[PDB]
């Protein structure tokens, strides 16, 4: 028999706006994150939801989900977040003019979150950020000023094209240091992360333990390789790389 | 309504063994390629097909096509191969077992192909190549000693697992380079590029074309970032990326 081939054209086949993965340990975080999207717009005409499923261990890490949940992806923009965000006020409309606009403002964007770093701070004195959100600090608070161009993204919400990918590492693994990785592997591939400015509230909250420490010296030990002497920021801090002309004492 | 979420689990589903994906220009060569794959043992219970369709116009280039075949593979494997590959001898069975003992040789393989050079040459006065193939240049012919780790493939044939993707650049277009360029990459991500043995006919001459200088030069440009001083060998030449202390004259 001749093989019967599938010819495929350049067109973006998607119905729905948005695929929606999360990170889900907590049956009843989900469970609020779902009530909420739905709440705020993200209705089965709109959007569809996907978990990788940590509810019984830690089946997934931060570096690998993605590479499982991207293929069952159906929507034009994947979100990937964590289980402890719940939309508020801003919703689906909103979301989609903040993509839109970006597309327009920089069509090189390949990564989108909602906190991060400014690319390239000038002040390395004190840790560059970039945010619009209610969380632990504070509600409907923000640091500098959103949308902007930044080198990292904080993980709980993030987002990009389905039919314009970034991968994470495959040489790390962990809960810490993901949204950099992402943000450091789309300049790579010749595009930029940006924070938009969409709010919502994120609950959970950052532990800078043993893993933390960890995943930071294995961030400054991969990344020195190719950006020697930079520093990089991320809301949970500076990690200066080192590397090169920066070794000197 | 509540939404109803798809819960992932960490399993491969796959139920085919490989997707062969290919970037058709040319009816004639694409049936002589589907034809031999066929018969050497890739059956519908085995393998799909599917075309990036440039029978029309250059709707895809090197860098841009994965991103619109990936997600719609069911296959375990993924070839990305030329229209003018044709399999003679060895078949679905020898290329199955090919993978099976690189994946027991060095886990951290991500790309594998048939053609390309050993990773970081200690010889830069001539181009290094490992490959086993039938070409222009000669039929049941070798260069080097294949399995072995490559810094860059030859874009006639070249695998990934679907589930442990590498992306090309979204910084660069065309029809050269498009295979260090994955190589490279899969590097930033952790990973590893081989040749493999695995004999197929590539037929036809490579044409005098001003992108593959456009593409070089490109090339060094991007990655001399990165990779200063390096020589980047592909079966094509040699490329001296420059950048760093390699300026001093």
């Amino acid at each position: 028999m001749k093989p019967v081939p599938t010819y495929v054209q350049d067109k973006d086949e998607s119905t729905l706006m948005f695929s929606v993965c999360s990170l889900v340990r907590d049956q009843a975080k989900y469970d609020r994150l779902l009530e909420s999207f739905e709440r705020f717009g993200f209705t089965p005409d709109k959007a569809e939801f996907l978990a990788a499923d940590n509810r019984e261990g830690n089946q997934f890490h931060g570096f690998s989900w993605h590479k499982q949940m991207l293929p069952r992806c159906k929507g034009r923009y994947v979100i990937f977040c964590h289980e402890d965000v719940e939309l508020v006020d801003r919703g689906y409309d909103d979301l989609v003019a903040a993509i839109e606009a970006l597309e327009e403002a920089d069509p090189k964007w390949l990564v989108a979150g909602v906190a991060g770093s400014p690319w390239r701070p000038l002040n390395h004195s004190v840790t560059a950020q970039a945010l619009h959100i209610s969380d632990v600090f504070g509600n409907d608070r923000r640091r500098g000023n959103v949308p902007c161009r930044v080198e990292s993204l904080d993980e709980c919400f993030l987002l990009m094209r389905r039919l314009k990918p970034v991968l994470n590492s495959y040489d790390m693994q962990g809960f810490h240091y993901y949204g950099a990785d992402l943000c450091l592997q789309a300049e790579f591939l010749g595009g930029r992360a940006y924070a938009i400015d969409f709010h919502l509230h994120h609950y959970g909250r950052a532990i800078a333990d043993e893993n933390f420490h960890r995943l930071r010296q294995e961030m400054a030990q991969k990344y020195r390789r190719w950006f020697p002497g930079r520093i990089l920021h991320c809301v949970t801090g500076r990690v200066a790389l080192g590397g090169g002309w920066y070794e000197a004492r």
